């Protein structure tokens, strides 16, 4: 029987946050396997986009989760709690790892990872479920766990974990919070307790062990919140999103005076063409993507006009879909187990490089992706 893949996503928690002295379960799995220095997002530094590239190698670009809200002509809408478009295979494109596995005669569980409640290429993981807001820790921690342990032909080669605490509370209160690191600890403890599960059950040496999170968090002080209609008044452009990554399809016949407006240099913003989006983001080819993409400076917001309203003008916050560059947007990577390396550090790597080391990992073919195998070659045992 060959090793199981458990990977687990700790959603927002920025590569600085091992260094704390918050994480003592996941600083001592980075000592006993594998440790990046960091590991940047792909573009947009969002949850959906960056989930998707983790376990496809492929950018956003690529992929066509190009934003967590998206028009499409033939789809429509999708957003992160639109269940009916979520699930709708038709938005995912390349294979993520658990197809992969799938495929192979093998079986995958996941625990709420973005596409893993569609049928991606024809093909469900074994085990999931519909993503809902504020379940326990210990009730997926509990579930993992069972999967991990199952044998028979029900046997789970990969097993995928999600936790949202880190992020909602960077947004909530800021990256530098006490709250942030009170969900940093909790989320560290929660894996704690599924690491000496896994040893209790006799499955812990035989299953290799991925840490990452989609991207890190910035501080977003009081006061650094705009409307989007500050951007481009409604007359002239829709705001297609809004946050940090702000697309605007100008209504007809307003192409240009869109431009006008949009286009170039701004006190607490760029924006730009889709198709003269920098070189370096490696985004704007997708048809998905609006018109006119602008990008929040670090640390800022541009929100829907009601949004704004009801913002309650007090407190620092958190956000990311910054450039994915910046040290506040870098992620965690790590990793531990039996095919893994012993005490080793990584140099700092792009997030599409982790798919090709899964891949390796889960004994399926790599399907054509966006990353290099060579970086992450090292990780391995030899
Ligand atoms: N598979 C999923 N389906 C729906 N919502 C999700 C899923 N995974 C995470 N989320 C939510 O999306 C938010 C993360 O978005 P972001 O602010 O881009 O990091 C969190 O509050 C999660 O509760
Ligand atoms: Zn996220
Ligand atoms: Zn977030």
């Amino acid at each position: 029987t060959p090793h199981a893949l458990l990977l687990i996503s700790i959603d927002g928690l920025r590569a600085d946050m091992l260094d704390r002295g918050i994480t003592p379960n996941l600083s001592h799995l980075a000592r006993e396997g594998v440790r990046a220095r960091w590991m940047a997002p792909s573009y947009p530094s969002l949850t959906f986009p960056n989930h998707y590239t983790l376990v496809t190698g492929l950018r956003p670009d690529h992929h066509g989760i190009v934003h967590n809200s998206m028009r499409d002509p033939t789809l429509g809408g999708f957003w992160l709690s639109k269940s009916e478009a979520v699930g709708d295979a038709r938005w995912w494109g390349g294979e993520p790892v658990w197809v992969g596995v799938e495929n192979t005669g093998q079986h995958a569980a996941t625990w709420s990872w973005p596409g893993s409640e569609a049928a991606i290429k024809g093909v469900r993981p074994s085990q999931w479920r519909h993503y809902q807001k504020g379940v326990r820790l210990d009730t997926r921690v509990d579930a993992v766990r069972g999967w991990l342990a199952t044998d028979g032909a029900q046997r789970n080669r990969l097993v995928t974990l999600y936790f949202e605490h880190v992020d909602e509370a960077g947004h909530d209160h800021g990256p530098e919070s006490r709250q942030y690191a009170d969900a940093v600890r909790a989320v560290d403890a929660a894996i704690g307790r599924l690491l000496a599960g896994m040893q209790r059950d006799g499955t812990r040496a035989r299953t290799n062990i991925i840490v990452v999170s989609d991207h890190g968090m910035a501080e977003v002080a009081p006061g650094h919140a705009i409307s989007v209609e500050d951007i481009a008044p409604p007359q002239i452009a829709t705001a297609i999103t809004d946050g940090q990554v702000i697309g605007f399809e100008p209504l007809p016949g307003q192409q240009a005076a869109a431009e006008a407006s949009v286009l170039g240099a701004h006190d607490h913003y760029d924006c730009w063409r889709k198709a003269e989006l920098p070189a370096r983001w490696q985004y704007g080819s997708h048809p998905r993507i609006p018109s006119l993409v602008c990008q929040m400076h670090e640390g800022w917001d541009a929100l829907f006009p009601d949004k704004l309203a009801k913002r309650a003008q007090r407190g620092t916050r958190g956000s990311h879909g910054y450039d994915p560059a910046l040290p506040s947007m870098r992620a965690v990577f790590l990793a531990q187990g039996p095919d893994l390396a012993q005490g080793k550090t990584l140099p700092g790597f792009d997030n599409v490089d982790v798919y090709a080391l899964m891949s390796r990992l889960l004994g399926i073919p790599a399907a054509p992706n966006d990353g290099n195998p060579a970086t992450l070659l090292p990780a391995l045992r030899m």
